[PDB]
C-alpha cells in the first residue's frame, strides 16, 4: 500500500506536467498561425524561433512518456510479484504439472515486464547524454 | 547483451570523466573572476559590471555540471543493477534450493533500480520547477 501511494503520487506529477506542454504547445499553436498568415524580416526570424520552442516541448513530452510508460511497467510488475509470493507460500511438493508451469508463467511475464523496463530506461540514458549538446 | 552494457557504461565513465574537466576549468575561471573582484588583476576590472555578471555565469555553469554529474551517478549505478539483473537472471534461467534465494536477491535489485528511476524522475521534474 505503501510502495503504490508513492506511484500514484509519481503519476498524478506526470499527468500534470503532460497537461502544461500540451498548453504550452496550444499557445505556439496560434503564434504559429499568426506569424503564417502574417507571411501575406523580423517575422521569418519569430518563424524559427517557434519551431525551436515546439522542438523544445516535443523533447519534454517525449520524456514524460517514458516516465510514464516505465511507471505503468513498475506497477504490472508489482502486482505479478505478488501474485508469484502467493503462489510460493505453498510448498512445490504439493503442486500438480499445471500449477507449476503457472508459476513459470507468471515469472516469464515479469521478465518480459523488466526487459521493456530496462530498454526504456537505456533510451532514456541516451536522450539525457545526447541532450548534452 | 554485456557488450551493449560494457559500451554504455564506458559511455558514462568518459562523460564523468569530461564533466571532472569542465569543473577543473570552472573552478580557475573562478579563480580569476575573484582575484579581480578583490583589484588584484587590473585596478579599472573591479568597477565593470561585467565582471560581477561572470561570477553568476560561473555559478549557474558550476550548477550545470553538479546536475549533470548527478545524472551520470544514477545511470552508473543503475547499469550495475542492470548487469547484476541480467546475471542473476542467467543464473536462474540456467538452472531451470538456492533457485529460491537467486529469484529473491533478483526481486531485491528489480526493487533498487525502481527507487532510482524515482530519484531521477523526481531530480528531472524539479529542474523544469
Amino acid at each position: 500500500k505503501q510502495e503504490e501511494l508513492k506511484r500514484l503520487h509519481r503519476a498524478q506529477i506526470i499527468q500534470r506536467q503532460l497537461q502544461q506542454v500540451e498548453e504550452r504547445q496550444r499557445r505556439l499553436e496560434e503564434r504559429g498561425v499568426a506569424v503564417e498568415k502574417a507571411l501575406r524580416p523580423k517575422l521569418m526570424q519569430e518563424w524559427f524561433k517557434l519551431v525551436q520552442e515546439k522542438n523544445a516541448m516535443v523533447r519534454y513530452e517525449s520524456e514524460l512518456m517514458i516516465f510514464a510508460r516505465e511507471l505503468e511497467l513498475e506497477d504490472r510488475q508489482s502486482r505479478l510479484q505478488q501474485e508469484l509470493r502467493e503462489r510460493m507460500a505453498v510448498e512445490d511438493h504439493l503442486k500438480t504439472e499445471e500449477e507449476l508451469s503457472e508459476e513459470k508463467q507468471i515469472l516469464n511475464e515479469m521478465l518480459e515486464v523488466v526487459e521493456q523496463r530496462d530498454s526504456l530506461v537505456a533510451l532514456l540514458e541516451e536522450q539525457r547524454l545526447r541532450e548534452r549538446e
